[PDB]
C-alpha cells in the first residue's frame, strides 16, 4: 500500500481534527463513490495522458468540511516518509460529498473530473493509487448502504475515523461485546484460472451482460463455512459442470465494487464436459493456449490490470 | 472430502425444500443459541476414547419445532455426498432447548469435532449467527424476510434501494482474517503472542481482520507491525480454516520478519515473544511454561508446518 493506515489514530479525535486543517493534509474527493481525477499535468502522466488522482488540500475542501452533516470523511492513513498535531506525519483523507457540492466543484476546477463508470475506469489508475481508491471507495460504499443497525433497525452514527458505525439504541445487543455489525464489510471472492486435464486449454466464461466476445475467469463469492479451495471447486462446478482437483493460490486484488477481495487461484480440472448454468453465466468454453496467446498479442479478455488477465497471462507462460 | 454437496441450485426450489422437510431420510442439526447438539461415543469410532459427534435428528425429533416457524430458523445445508439425503440446520430458542447435549463454549469445544463434521458446523453456525444479528435492512432499517433456503434476507420495503440490483446487504457475511506464523530473520525462532483474556501461559499466532482495500499479504504485514512492532517482508499463503465465531475465514500464512525488535501495543496484545524451534517442539509434544492452541486450530497447524 501507498500509505500507512495508522489505525491507532482512528480513535484519536483530537489528532484527526487537527490534521483536517493542516496544510500538508491530502484530500481525495469522491462524488457518488467516484474519485476526482485528472489527466496528465506532470512528467510521469505525460508521454501518453495518464489518469491520476486529483490531490486536494484543506483550502480546496474547507467549505465541505464545515458542513459535517453533509459529508462522509474517512481517514486513509499517513505517508510512508515523515516531513522535517505537528508530528511530521502527512495525513490522507477521503471526502465524500453531495451532488450539489460536486457540481459547484466541477465548475471551480476544470482540469479535474470524477472518474466513471468504475469498471473499467478504475483499472486506468496506477497500482499505488488504485489501492488507496479501493480503500476509500469500499469504506464510502459501506457507509452508503449500512446507515441502519442490522440487529435492530435503528439509526447509527459514524465513529473511529470512518471505520465504525454505532447504533443509537442504548439497549441494542450490537453494543454489548464486539460484533462485525459495527465494521466495514470485506467480501471474499475467488477467481480462478482453470486448466484442462491435458494442460493445453483453459476454461473461460461470460455473463450475458458482458460485451460481445469478452470471456474471463469464472469467479464466485466464498460462502460461510467454506475454504478458498472449497469455493473454487464449488463455483466452477456450479457454473460450468467442470470438476476441479488441485487449487493453488496466486495473488489478490481488492476490487471496490463495492467491497470485494478477489482471491486469484490456479486450478486443475479433473473433468472436461461442460454443462453451463444459464441462471449465472451465458457461456463457458475451453480455449487452447495458442488461442489465448493470440488474444494477449474471435474473443477478448479484460485489460491487463485486471486480476483475471494476470492469471491468464501467468498460465500462458507455465510449462504444459 | 466433504460431508455435503451444498446444492445451491436447490435453494430457490421451495417445493423441493418443503418436500425434504418431512422426508424420512432428512437429517436435522439442532442449534441452541448457536451451539450444536452433539453426542459422546456410541459407535466404533469411540472404542478407544469417547469422541464428540453431531447428534443427527430426523423429522419426528424436530416436528414440534417446525410447527412453530416463527420461533425457529431453518437453513438448508446440502445433501450427502430422488436418492438425495437432505441436511438442514434448525436454530431454536433456549426455552425449548438425554444422550445428547449442546456443545459449549464454542472456543475450544468446536475443535473437538472431526474435520468433516466441523465443516458442516462452520456453515450452519455462521449462517445462523448472521440471521441472529442481521434481521433489519442496513440500507433503510425495515424488517427483512428470509429467502433462498436461509441464504438471503430481503427488505420488506418495496421502494428500498436494496431491492434494485444485487447487493451484499442481502447475503451472509464472511469476514476474512489473516493468521500468520512469523519467522525471525535468522530462521530459528517464531513470533507468538497473547491477549490479556487468554488463559495464562497461552501463546498463539498473531492474527487480524483484512481491511477494505487491502491484500492478504498487506493485512499480514500491517497486523504484525500494529500488534508486535515487528516488520514483515515475504508472505506466503498456506491454508484456510473457516471459524464460525461468528463468520471468520482464517487465512493462514507463513511470513518472514525483516526486523527483530518487538514493541507490543499493550492494547490488543499484552505480550509477544520470539520462541525457538526447540521451545515449540517441546510444546507440541509435552514437557516449558507456555502452551499453544489444540491441534485442530489453524495456528497449531501453522506452527507444526514450520517446525517441519
Ligand atoms: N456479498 C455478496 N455481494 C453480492 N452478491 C452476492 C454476495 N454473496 C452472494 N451473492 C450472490 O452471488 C451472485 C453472484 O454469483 P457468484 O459471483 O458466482 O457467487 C450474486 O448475483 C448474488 O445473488
Ligand atoms: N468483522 C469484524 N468483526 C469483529 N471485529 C472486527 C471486525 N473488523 C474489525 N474489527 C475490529 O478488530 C478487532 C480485532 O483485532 P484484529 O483481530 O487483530 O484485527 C476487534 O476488536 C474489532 O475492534
Ligand atoms: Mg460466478
Ligand atoms: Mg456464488
Ligand atoms: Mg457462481
Ligand atoms: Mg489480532
Ligand atoms: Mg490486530
Ligand atoms: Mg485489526
Ligand atoms: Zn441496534
Ligand atoms: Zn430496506
Amino acid at each position: 500500500h501507498m500509505l500507512d493506515r495508522r489505525s491507532d489514530k482512528r480513535n484519536n479525535s483530537d489528532w484527526l481534527q487537527a490534521k483536517e486543517s493542516h496544510p500538508t493534509t491530502v484530500y481525495l474527493l469522491f462524488s457518488d463513490l467516484n474519485p476526482l481525477v485528472t489527466l496528465g499535468g506532470n512528467k510521469e502522466s505525460s508521454q501518453q495522458p495518464e489518469v491520476r488522482l486529483c490531490q486536494l488540500n484543506y483550502p480546496d475542501v474547507k467549505g465541505y468540511l464545515a458542513q459535517p452533516e453533509k459529508i462522509t470523511l474517512v481517514f486513509l492513513g499517513v505517508e510512508l516518509e515523515m516531513r522535517k498535531a505537528a508530528d511530521g506525519l502527512v495525513a490522507w483523507f477521503a471526502l465524500g460529498i453531495e451532488p450539489g457540492a460536486a457540481e459547484e466543484f466541477k465548475q471551480r476546477h476544470e482540469n479535474c473530473y470524477f472518474l466513471h463508470p468504475p469498471m473499467p475506469a478504475l483499472l486506468q489508475l496506477k497500482e499505488k493509487e488504485a489501492g488507496v481508491v479501493a480503500q476509500a471507495r469500499s469504506v464510502l460504499a459501506w457507509h452508503s448502504r449500512y446507515k441502519f443497525c442490522p440487529t435492530c433497525g435503528s439509526a447509527t452514527k459514524i465513529e473511529e475515523g470512518g471505520y465504525k458505525r454505532v447504533c443509537v439504541r442504548e439497549t441494542c445487543p450490537s453494543l454489548q461485546g464486539v460484533h462485525n455489525t459495527s465494521y466495514p464489510r470485506v467480501d471474499p471472492v475467488v477467481i480462478m484460472q482453470v486448466i484442462h486435464p491435458d494442460g493445453t486449454k483453459c476454461l473461460l466464461g461470460r455473463q450475458k451482460r458482458f460485451p460481445p466476445g469478452m470471456f474471463t475467469c469464472l469467479a464466485g463469492f466464498i460462502e460461510p463455512g467454506e475454504t478458498i479451495e472449497d469455493a473454487v471447486r464449488r463455483e466452477v462446478e456450479e457454473e460450468s459442470g467442470v470438476k476441479v482437483g488441485h487449487v493453488q493460490y496466486v495473488s489478490c486484488q481488492p476490487w471496490p465494487m463495492p467491497s470485494s477481495l478477489m482471491i486469484g487461484c490456479l486450478a486443475v480440472a479433473v473433468s472436461t464436459e461442460i454443462k453451463v448454468d444459464k441462471n449465472e453465466i451465458e457461456d463457458a468454453r475451453w480455449f487452447t493456449r495458442e488461442q489465448v496467446v493470440d488474444v494477449l498479442t474471435a474473443f477478448f479478455v479484460p485489460p491487463s490490470r485486471a486480476i483475471a488477465h494476470q492469471l491468464i497471462k501467468h498460465w500462458v507462460g507455465m510449462n504444459p
